[PDB]
């Protein structure tokens, strides 16, 4: 089962410019080449909507409500989204780098084509999670509570996974040259032969 | 070579015995001696070299052997429960369904000797060697161990539960598999293909 994609329209009308305020709603439209950097704004709500080379860099947005959008090539870099709502959101060719979702609830979100370096999901929950040809270097999924999580074609080197749940998960059609994982957490990952190597490695197995 | 004293016409030979409760039989070459189906308490071995001696399907209670060469010899289905060994070598013998269970065994060596079945189910050992001997379906489980040492020998379903595998050296050894448990496992050392066995009974799935 995939995320459900964001519910759209195939025409949206136009718009090259916004504004942000605090409890903003911003809906129905495509938006279009903004660039508002280092914004700091409460209970904004980003919904039935397509956003193409958005820059929201350096933002923070509390108790952030996102419902039934496309994000396409838009600027998330450092961004703080802590505690987060995201239902049926896509994240297309987006710059993650470093974007913290810690304790957001995500629930039928592609994230394909990122740079996610660095990025954040400390103490998410996850419900159809898709991540698809997304860099994932040194990115945190500690302690994440999820169902339906997938990640394909990723790089995970030096993830984070430490009391995280890997049963059930497949690992062999990523890449990984390091991780970071709870031993108890372990049983139930399909990987490759490499990889299994590694991880035995990594639980203190001496390979010659 | 050996941290401790080597075992040293040299002994006066005997080709017969019997054997009693609290038999002591010492400083002697013992050879071509066949007694199976025994059953003795309290015998003691000591100082002595056996040459195909057997004991096959023996039952000895408190068994004690010390400072003894065992070649040829058969103690196929044996029974040394809660034996004490020290300074005893084990060369091209019987060993197999032989039970050690709850011994102890100071300073041993078993070198080129056939023992599938065998167990050490319990038992404590503190410098003991194997080498190139047949451990098919043996018994290692709740082991307490310093100094032991398993070279070029087969491990094949082998049991090692409860028994620490931190600085022991399988890579030197071959199992098709064997069983262990996991929170015991860090520190053993391995081949990739033994590596691979022990990553897909930790449950991983692998393609
Ligand atoms: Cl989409
Ligand atoms: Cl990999
Ligand atoms: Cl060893
Ligand atoms: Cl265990």
């Amino acid at each position: 089962t995939y995320p459900l994609p964001p519910n759209l329209p195939e025409q949206l009308p136009l718009l090259t410019n916004c504004q942000l305020e605090d409890e903003a709603i911003l809906e129905n439209h495509l938006y279009q080449q903004i660039d508002l950097p280092n914004q700091e704004v409460r209970n904004l709500v980003f919904r039935d909507a397509v956003f193409d080379h958005l820059s929201l860099a350096n933002g923070q947005f509390a108790s952030f409500d996102c419902s039934n959008v496309r994000f396409e090539a838009c600027d998330f870099s450092n961004v703080e989204w802590l505690s987060g709502s995201f239902h049926r959101v896509t994240f297309l060719r987006c710059n993650l780098t470093g974007t913290n979702f810690a304790d957001s609830y995500l629930k039928d979100c592609l994230f394909e084509d990122c740079k996610a370096d660095y990025a954040s999901f400390r103490f998410a929950n996850f419900n159809l999670v898709h991540f698809n040809q997304t860099r994932l270097v040194e990115s945190e999924f500690f302690e994440v509570t999820w169902k339906k999580l997938l990640l394909e074609a990723c790089d995970l080197t030096e993830s984070n996974w430490l009391n995280t749940s890997l049963k059930g998960l497949d690992f062999s059609q990523n890449t990984f040259e390091r991780l970071t994982f709870s031993p108890n957490y372990l049983s139930g990952l399909k990987v490759t032969p490499e990889q299994a190597i590694y991880l035995a490695s990594a639980l203190g197995l001496v390979i010659t």
